[PDB]
RNA sequence: GAGUCAAACAGACGCGCAAGGGAGAAGAUAUCAGUACUUCUCUCGUACUGAAAGGGAGAUUGUGGUGUGCACACUUGCCCAACACCGACCGGCCCCGGGUUGAGUUGGAGUGUGCCUGUUUGGACCCGAAAGGUGGUGAACUAUGCCUGAACAAGGUGAAGCCCGGGGAAACUCGGGUGGAGGCCUGUAGCGAUGCUGACGUGCAAAUCGCUCGCAUGAUUUGGGUAUCGGAGCGAAAGACUCAUCGAACCACCUAGUAGCUGGUUCACAUCGAAGUUUCCCUCAGGAUAGCUGGUGCUUGAAAAAGUAUUGUGCGGUAAAGCUUUAAAUGUGCAACUUGCCAAAGCAAGGUAUUAAGGCACCAAGUGGGCCUUCUUCGGUAAGCGGAGCAGGCGAUGCGGAAUGAACCGCUUAGGGAUAUGUGGC
RNA sequence: AGCCCUUCCGAUGUAGAUGUGGCGUGGAGGUAAGGACGAAGCUGAUGGCGUGAGCCUCAGAUGGACCAGCCUCUAGUGCAGAUCUUGGUUGGCGUAGCAAAGAUCUAACGGAACGUUGGAUACUGGAGCGGGGAAGGAUUUCGUGCCAACGGCACUCGUACACGAGUUGUUCGGAUACUGAGCACAACGUUACACCGUUUUUAGGAAAAGGGGCAACAGAGAACCUGGGAUUAUAUUCCAAAAAGAAAUUGCAUG
RNA sequence: ACUGCAGACCGUACUCAUCACCGCAUCAGGUCCCCAAGCAUACAAUGCUCUGGUACAUAGAGAAAGGUACACUCAGGGAAGUCGGCAAAAUAGAUGCGUAAGUUCGCAAGAAGCAUUGGCUCUGAGGGCAACAACUCAGAACUGCUUACGGCGGGGAAUCCAACUGUAUAAUUAAAACAUAGGUUUGUGAUGCAUCCAAGUGGUGUAUGUCGCAAACUGAUUUCUGCCCAGUGCUCUGUGAAGAGGUUCACCGGCGCGGGUAAACGGCAAGGUAGCCAAAUGCCUCGUCUUCCAAUUAGAGACGCGCAUGAAUGGAUUAAUGAGAUUCCCUCUGUCCCGAGUUACUAUCUAGCGAAACGACAGUCAAGGGAACGGACUUGAAGGGCUAAGCGGGGAAAGAAGACCCUGUUGAGUUUGACUCCAGUCUGGCUCUGUGAGGCGAGCUUCACUUAUCGAAUGAAGAGACCAAUGGGUUUCGCGUAGUCUGCGGGCUAUGCACCGUCUCUGAACCAACGGAGUCUUGUUUCGAGACAUCUGCCAGAUGGGGAGUUUGGCUGGGGCGGCAUAUCUGUUACACGACAACGCAGGUGUCCUAAGGCGAGCUCAGUGGGAUCUCACGUAGAACACAAGCGUAAAAGCUUGCUUGAUUAACGAUUUCCAGUACGAAUCGAGACUGCGAAAGCAAGGCCAGCGAUCCUUUGCGUAUGAACAAAUCAUACCAGAGGUGUCAGAAUAAUUACCACAGGGAUAACUGGCUUAUCCUUCGAUGUCGGCUCUUCCUAACCUAGCGGCUAAGGGUUGGAUUGUUCACCCACUGACAGGGAACGUGAGCUGGGUUUAGACCGUCGUGAGACAG
RNA sequence: GUGGAAAUGCGGCCAGGUGACCAAUCAAUCCUCCCACGGUGAGCUUUCUUUUCACCAUAAUCCACUUGGGCCUUUCGAGUUGUUCGGAACGGGGGCUCAAGAUUGAAAAAUGCAGUUGUGAGUUCUAUUAAAGCAAAAACCUGGGG
């Protein structure tokens, strides 16, 4: 045959993220001693658009814990995070929007964003716009809170894990129809060479497992096995069910 | 410019020695990669057989016998070679003296070499694929992404916001302007490229020209830079594009790849001269096999002569006949003392017409599409049709004749002359 | 070229086989011989010989120095045909054409005979057959001469030929001296192997917190302007003391 | 401030283009940037002009046919032309009016449609700055028109498709395809998902984090997406024993079932729902009806026995959009009737210059024959030679070893539930792998531990302790208690002392004023997991077109399709020895039988007839003899019956058939043994004749041999004799597809082309352009009209224009005296046209698992 | 260091700024173009033509010093062609300051040219889509602190 496009994206050549104009990683502050035994006040300096990203990123400027210099630092913004706002990261941070305080100290039922799964990893869950995760339980005896991932998905993480308070900003992007082929041209301009998506049945038999034939049709089930070798694992992958739900 | 070189076999022919032949590597010497010389070995052979352990051939001072058998001898002998038949014997295998088996033996024929031919393999007579592999080179064309720049006349329509007004209980509508929106419109530039299926079409051009046309504020066009490629890259996806190369680039190499296929294969003359059929083959465009043919002989000379009769003796079941049976013609075959059986020594067996050189061996080629016709048929509605039988032809062959004709007719053929003819004519 | 004679029979022939004191070629061992009184080669109404391949002789008003015979050895040995290879030549044929973008005319001169100037006439028509640059080219530039060849006609002319010239910078651009998409040295790791990968390195990277470098002649950066009577050809580069001049700017130093 | 000195490197010419670059060139092609006048004008359109540049594109003379054109004009008609309004014409600027359906309310729209427009002399309007400037609009008279630059939309009504803009086969396809938004679905919480890499503390999505990413399908909106989970897919649920040992046997170690899923593949297990249609999907078929016309294979609209519609393999419907398909209309026209005239450049003739293709040889015909359509031959008929311009009939003209087709034990691309595999994935075991506490069972798991390992974070930036032990022992090294031990020095277990050990709704901040700022360390940077694995390595199993290599028999009146005539038997073909062919003809064959074999004996049968299964007669085989057929057979070879195993062994006996005089099979004559039957001779080593098979290997038997230093046992091997099988039957182990295709050939072999016949395969595959039309000529006559007769003669001349459809053909409308049939390579493509056929693109239906196929 | 009530005027590290990022439009200059005037040269000139054409130039550098914006201060309107704005300070008076610009002059008439200004137009430069938000960095600057 010939290499499938799903496999070629793994070369990550043409298919790499753009990101020249990206501001850098949008993370939480390094889990300092100050985070673990107090709090760091950083004022939000400016809320930026990172191209290719939905959520605005904030520019909180924490003062450096150990030296005379000030440490501007960039994290995806919770909604209502205005410039000049004083963020408070740390274990005994007050419970407010934008504050980053230990997950086990956040009240059960309150919704948090930019949650970190592993302790100290600097915020990986609930980072996309509009996204958040409600804390659904604490377990102080074993120090592991549960939380509901932005997908209907429960997950247990240590309470020492940081989280930010509130919904991530920029929510509701997806609600607006794109309408133009050109409009989606630009949302992916800042993302990657993801787009346009040619259908595999429109492709040739060399190009794709679905490709080829006179009427353009898949010839075999589109629901591929989990163990299917790459270049084969196209169509619906390890699908448990198909059909509209 | 195209059967070569090597090598391994084989037959034939030449040479050497011969129950042996020969060296090779190497050496030693004398004088020049030669010639001369030789040890020691090795090698093929003289012994074969069996899977193997193993065993291993003379007869009753000499052909094992017998049959047919040159020459010579003598008036039949001996028979050479040779064939055949039979022993015995060696090995192996058995049976209960017998069978049988070997590429055995039976007074060695091998060997080295030259040379030709044949087989094989190698580039393999020469030339030719589509490919396969190995490794490199390419994103200047072009595909895509990114960086960073550049570009886009003149109109048109006229969105949101805004502003003024009229109406309304309110409700928020109706004028009018404003404004300049849009993968908006017309249309430059630019980017394309629909149509004329226009020009051109050995062109200006290995894709161009003309007019027409499409997009032309956008998913636009464009420079530079940069990233991604060959079982790979890139693709709004046409298997498109990846330097005029893409259903797998280009370069080099393996590689003179392979070809049962196509094409070619170079002096003369003389001597003979086919086959297109048999069996077998993943065989059907090819082989192997046998036949046909050549060469070499060998062997001896009405030997085992015969595409023919006659005579004698078989065979037959087609035509005709007949109502599935009698039976042609053309054919077809053939001929010219010792030791079993018996009751026993008698039987059995082995022994004291025309014409014409016969047989045998070896090696080898081409061929293995046939065609026509005669007669006979089979299939087909029929055919310049498919299939067979017979014989003859053409193929491979003219010549004479049928005006003409591959195969009809006559006749078949060295270079010529006379004569006379053949078919055909006058 | 059969030792001679006599008689008899045969004679075609594709594929193929075979024969041949058969032909012929390059070379070798021999022999014999030839050649500047002309070898080979080549030419040939030069005949002669041979069935033939061919040989021989003659003649060159050809050549200029090698070489035939014979026996033996050898082979890269004989060609009308391979859409054969290579070179040359040919018919077609002085033909097909040299018809896209409107265009020249005149006189004078030049010249051995198209140019030059004047005039006339048009054209381009500022998205130009204009004036500068990138890429690319790299002497094409300029002058003199030349026009053999080339400029598909012609040339007296040329981007052609030959000869001689020509490109001037504190400030232009570039580098010195930015970063960018990116790249990759180092180290480290992987690999049978570094010609791989990350791009910082399980890592002690300071020599007086995160190694070194590169990557934009359109991005960032960037101190200079005009006048010239200054060239055949360069000028924001040349100019000379009244620098035509006027500046800005960097370094050091100086009062 | 000044002044003084110094200010280095390289670039620098020219070009930047119908002659300087790329394109083999001074090539009409291509190639980034900058500056860019005047007038008309809305203008960078277009025309023209100053400046700057050109006058270089070979020229001349003249003005045959035919051409090219970025040239026109054409009476009357007006699409009749054609496949098709192709091409041309036509519309056109501005202003004022006016503007339909339909619609997503934006549009449609420049809809459509009328109307006015010049010149001139005037008027009006519209501003600025203080105490002169535009130039548009408007109006008015008067007057003019030859309707007189350039430039500038033709319009409308419908159907199909796609929603739209877009993209896209560079060099035949710009589409209806791709994209698209929108829709759905799948995976997935980072230990991830997809995925690159040979490999790694490697890489991509991911600079990310479910409003994300990765994978698919559908394809805007509106509307709807029915039924089917049966298939398929996806998903989910080492240890013992024997043995001397090799070894062998045994025990434990992801599937099956079951469930779910169709916006999975698909069907309509379910039986096609809503819809929609002779639709790009309907064979029949030009369906039928209606509408459109004079006429309609067209169209539109209905209808629905739908060959073979139908629902995200999306259904339907859709305004806007469209160089999309299609029908009609108005306008318009040289498309046409039916051509004519003009132009300019060609051609023509000249000066200069100067190829190519092609080239066997040539080159008048008719007939003939012939490789079956001759330029060479036979026989006739022509023909003096050489020319110039045309021309396109022939030269089966040239072009290219036919892209078609077939063949080849040739390719490649694709597919796959072909064969063989290989990565990937997952699973398992082991390993990595330590330590404590358990329990269970005869080293397994729970549970903690932590130093391996793993993950994470970090610029390794603050861990634990001091709060004190089922803790430590080198300045703490030591004591005391009980138990035991002793190398007499102490040890060890328990244990307690000590000691290790101890302190408290954006401002600014640093560069310290022994400490200030705690000390300590059986160390780990921290955090998490943790002997698990997000770990290593190795084996294992499954999966695995993701990829790879390979194959995908033959024959065959081409191939495929089947058949199999691919091995064998009978009758026939077959022609009175033997042999003899055809996808020739009629049948058979792979078996079957302990008996249906062997033997003996007895017997007689099929059927007919006479009587009542029987009885008698006759009874030439008319029956039976496994099996098709032939043969043969009567006290039998049949039938019953009895006894039986000769259907054994058979020393390698020889032979026949096939034949090559090889084999296999089959069979015949034998010999030896031992039998069987029979009084006996005799008969029997199967059932006559078809019923079956190498090498290698496996296996079984049998009677010694080898395992080569020796020996025995095991094992293995060997000899020898059977068996397992190659049915393609003298024996590879083998799926499709290609219209994207390719090569070597083939006229050995199709379509095609002539011939023959009424299909053959003769020519042609190093190529002879297809149907049709148009155009033009010509010939025939089984005469349609005309003419003469009375159906016959008669080939003379003529035989129409249209609608539908590519057509031919047919059918229609109209005319006509009539609208005849044919030949000429189904006349005529270096004459055209290119509608049909029509390669690649694409769509639909059906077929196919798929790639792909369909003479739809 | 220093003036000013103020806006502000003059004389290591750390943080910020410049670099630095938009189509258009509007405005100013620039430039080109036109016109008017005036000069100068040339040309037409049968006739006509107070005429037609050309030219009338002003470099960087420096020195003194109207439009747009920001700000200081003082005591419903404001605003644009345009989608604004105002007690978080609108308007008015005075002031500050930036950005362009004008004029005064130095350059510089010793140049250019050849035998003048002004006026009009154009050009020039200095929001929208956005699920698009439209580079970096050295250099350099200024500060805070020392
Ligand atoms: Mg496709
Ligand atoms: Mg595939
Ligand atoms: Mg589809
Ligand atoms: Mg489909
Ligand atoms: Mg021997
Ligand atoms: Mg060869
Ligand atoms: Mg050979
Ligand atoms: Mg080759
Ligand atoms: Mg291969
Ligand atoms: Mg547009
Ligand atoms: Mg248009
Ligand atoms: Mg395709
Ligand atoms: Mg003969
Ligand atoms: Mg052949
Ligand atoms: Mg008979
Ligand atoms: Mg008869
Ligand atoms: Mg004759
Ligand atoms: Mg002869
Ligand atoms: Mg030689
Ligand atoms: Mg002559
Ligand atoms: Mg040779
Ligand atoms: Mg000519
Ligand atoms: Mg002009
Ligand atoms: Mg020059
Ligand atoms: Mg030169
Ligand atoms: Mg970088
Ligand atoms: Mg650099
Ligand atoms: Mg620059
Ligand atoms: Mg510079
Ligand atoms: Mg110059
Ligand atoms: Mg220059
Ligand atoms: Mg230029
Ligand atoms: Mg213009
Ligand atoms: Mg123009
Ligand atoms: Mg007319
Ligand atoms: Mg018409
Ligand atoms: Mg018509
Ligand atoms: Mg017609
Ligand atoms: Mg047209
Ligand atoms: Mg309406
Ligand atoms: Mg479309
Ligand atoms: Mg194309
Ligand atoms: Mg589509
Ligand atoms: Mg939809
Ligand atoms: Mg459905
Ligand atoms: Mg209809
Ligand atoms: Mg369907
Ligand atoms: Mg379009
Ligand atoms: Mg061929
Ligand atoms: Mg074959
Ligand atoms: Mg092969
Ligand atoms: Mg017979
Ligand atoms: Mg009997
Ligand atoms: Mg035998
Ligand atoms: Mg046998
Ligand atoms: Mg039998
Ligand atoms: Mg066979
Ligand atoms: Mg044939
Ligand atoms: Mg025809
Ligand atoms: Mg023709
Ligand atoms: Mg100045």
């Amino acid at each position: 045959g010939k290499t499938v496009l799903t496999c070629r994206k793994g070369n990550g050549s043409i298919y790499q993220v753009h990101g020249h104009k990206r501001l850098g990683p949008a993370k939480l502050r390094i889990l300092d001693y100050a985070e673990r035994h107090g709090f760091m006040r950083g004022v939000v300096k400016t809320i930026e658009h990172e191209p290719g990203r939905g959520a605005p990123l904030a520019r909180v400027e924490f003062r450096h814990p150990y030296k005379y210099r000030r440490v501007k630092e960039l994290m995806v913004a919770p909604e209502g995070m205005f410039t000049g706002q004083s963020v408070l990261c740390g274990v005994k941070a007050p419970l407010a929007i934008g504050n980053v305080l230990p997950l086990g100290q956040i009240t059960e039922g309150c919704i948090v964003c930019n949650v970190e799964a592993k302790v100290g990893d600097r915020g990986t869950i609930a980072r996309a716009s509009g996204d958040y995760c409600i804390i659904i339980s604490h377990n102080h005896e074993t120090g592991r809170t549960r939380l509901k991932l932005p997908s209907g998905q429960k997950k247990t993480v240590p309470s020492n894990c940081r989280a930010m308070i509130g919904i991530i900003a920029g929510g509701g992007r997806i609600e607006k129809p794109v309408l133009k082929a050109g409009n989606s041209f630009y949302r992916f301009r800042g993302k990657r060479n993801c787009w346009p998506k040619v259908r595999g049945v429109a492709r040739n038999p060399v190009e794709h497992p679905h490709g080829g034939g006179n009427h353009q049709h898949i010839g075999h089930p589109s629901t591929v096995s989990r163990h299917a070798p790459p270049g084969q694992k196209v169509g619906l992958i390890a699908a448990r069910r198909t059909g509209r739900i």
